[PDB]
């Protein structure tokens, strides 16, 4: 189950997201990851600033070298944050995730956010009345660093997460392109559905990927506890029962039916195997419609701490 990106290669429709709520252990990526593999999954999503590569890599290999899985057959996502976005930093970034990864190369490697922070090993740099630090960087440059880093065979595909559309104009226009974003990873799900990004998203052979389509975690720090939870909403729970499956499978299919490679996380094994289900069944047409219908842009992740910045991604209608 995969599709084909511009640059030829191939990637996972579903995907094993491995960032953890704040009260997770690090170690908790690890065991998570082992049962996801065992599941059945094989495309891992992963990013520089979550810290646990190291814990996701050594579940990866661990599985290969004990005969579960080759290399080949895992489809792994990393992403250089905010603080690397400098040109001159981006591969030196990337170098450290192999490192903590004892990889040879990523499968993908994205820009975190369109949006710079002061360099330094601290990932979220503040001043001393708590605002962060922004910095100012040509993401043309960041790009052209990006593709030197798939050219020299590090990764073997580059895109961006969290771009709005005149973001992703800005690298599609830029002078000397050699390759085009392969994805737009952002939030998507039925309070949000992204109609117009995705829309322009396909128009230019980019694929969305989306993260937050059963609601996200909820992360402490970047989710308004007060939002609605996502499965919870009344007509996931009608569709679930006409269909005989469960709310989470009917907001999983609805993204794949829209031609979106999904993201999902659960902390529980039960989950985790339930989520491969979604394989199993086709909503209809009309029931998309209906799906269609709840947009309320509710965006869980709105990254709070970054309005301000010059570049921060939500101000757009898209
Ligand atoms: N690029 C970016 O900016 C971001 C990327 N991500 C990526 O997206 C991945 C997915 O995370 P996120 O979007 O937060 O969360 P999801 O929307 O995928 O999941 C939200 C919740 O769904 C619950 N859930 C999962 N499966 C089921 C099921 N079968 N039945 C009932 N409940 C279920 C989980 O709870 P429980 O664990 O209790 O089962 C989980 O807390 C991340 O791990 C990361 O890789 C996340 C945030 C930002």
């Amino acid at each position: 189950h995969c599709v084909i990106l511009n640059d030829g290669n191939f990637i996972p429709v579903l995907g094993f997201g491995t960032a953890l709520p704040l009260e997770c252990p690090k170690s908790k990526a690890k065991e998570l990851t082992k049962i996801a593999i065992d599941a059945g999954f094989h495309h891992f999503d992963s990013a520089s600033v979550y810290n646990t590569e190291d814990h996701v890599g050594e579940a990866i290999r661990s599985k290969i070298a004990d005969g579960t899985v080759r290399r080949e057959d895992i489809f792994y996502t990393s992403k250089v944050w905010c603080t690397s976005l400098h040109p001159e930093l981006v591969r030196a970034s990337l170098e450290r995730s192999l490192q903590k990864l004892q990889f040879d190369y990523v499968d993908l490697y994205l820009i975190h956010y369109p949006m710079a922070l002061k360099p330094g090993e601290e990932n979220f740099p503040v001043d001393e009345h708590g605002k962060l630090i922004f910095d100012r960087v040509d993401l043309c440059a960041t790009w052209e660093a990006m593709e030197k880093c798939k050219d020299a065979g590090l990764t073997k595909s580059i895109g961006v997460s969290n771009f709005n559309y005149r973001q992703l104009e800005m690298i599609l226009n830029k002078p000397g392109l050699k390759y085009k974003p392969v994805c737009n990873q952002v939030e998507c799900h039925p309070y949000l559905n992204q109609m117009k990004l995705l829309d322009f998203c396909k128009s230019k052979d980019i694929v969305l990927v989306a993260y937050g389509v059963l609601g996200t975690q909820r992360y402490g720090g970047w989710v308004d506890q007060n939002s609605p939870v996502l499965l919870d909403e009344p007509v996931l729970g009608s569709m679930a029962k006409k269909y005989n499956r469960t709310p989470a499978l009917i907001a999983l299919r609805y993204q794949l039916q829209r031609g979106i490679v999904v993201l999902n996380t659960s902390l529980k094994e039960e989950r985790i195997k339930e989520n491969m289900q979604v394989f199993e069944f086709q909503l209809s047409s009309e029931d998309m419609k209906v799906l269609d219908g709840l947009n309320r842009n509710m965006r869980y992740i709105p990254a709070a701490i970054f309005k301000g910045h010059p570049n921060w991604p939500f101000l757009d209608e898209y």
